[PDB]
């Protein structure tokens, strides 16, 4: 069932999750709410603290036939090289996008659905996308990589943004 994404200014988003316990049918039923979350906004990640559920869990789906899940539980950042970037967007921080600095190559390891192990060496989007979701889960949000001024810009056209869709 589709939760219901924060938006900045909400301090919450900024609350540094725990790690899961123990993966079994709860942490599985947030897992397939959070994928259908991210479908219904069409989004390509979503990490559990944009839901407000406080815990280490991402989906991701940087396919084009978008049918090709991937599920991230416990991450864990092994290594990270190189440089790159693009016009990165978040659904807590509606119609903003911005250039933020990220690592080419990342590898990973985490907790899969059923809770089993793996490690992966990811690049280009899913690599990009995958340090965007983490800093989810300890509170970063895109826009603390921008000039203050910057920064401030967008909370206000956020917080206008929202206030009149109300
Ligand atoms: C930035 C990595 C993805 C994280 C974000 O997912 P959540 O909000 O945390 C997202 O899905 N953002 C979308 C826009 C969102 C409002 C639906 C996004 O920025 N997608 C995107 C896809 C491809 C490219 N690209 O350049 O190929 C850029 C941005
Ligand atoms: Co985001």
């Amino acid at each position: 069932s589709v939760l219901q994404v924060l938006h900045i200014p909400d301090e919450r988003l900024r609350k540094v999750a725990k790690p899961v316990e123990e993966v079994n049918a709860e942490i599985q039923r947030i897992v397939d709410d959070m994928f259908e979350t991210m479908y219904a906004e069409e989004g390509i990640g979503l990490a559990a603290t944009q839901v407000d559920i406080h815990q280490r869990i991402i989906v991701i789906d940087v396919s084009e036939n978008r049918d090709e899940r991937l599920v991230l539980i416990n991450p864990e950042l092994l290594e990270k090289s190189g440089e790159t970037g693009i016009e990165e967007g978040c659904l807590s921080i509606p119609e903003q996008r911005a250039l933020v600095p990220r690592a080419e190559k990342v590898k990973i390891r985490a907790l899969d659905r059923d809770g089993k192990p793996f490690e992966l060496e990811a690049d280009g989007l899913l690599a990009i996308c995958i340090q965007h979701e983490m800093d989810h889960l300890v509170g970063k949000l895109f826009m603390d990589y921008l000039s203050p001024l910057k920064q401030q810009r967008i909370r206000q056209k956020v917080e206008k943004l929202d206030r009149l869709k109300a």
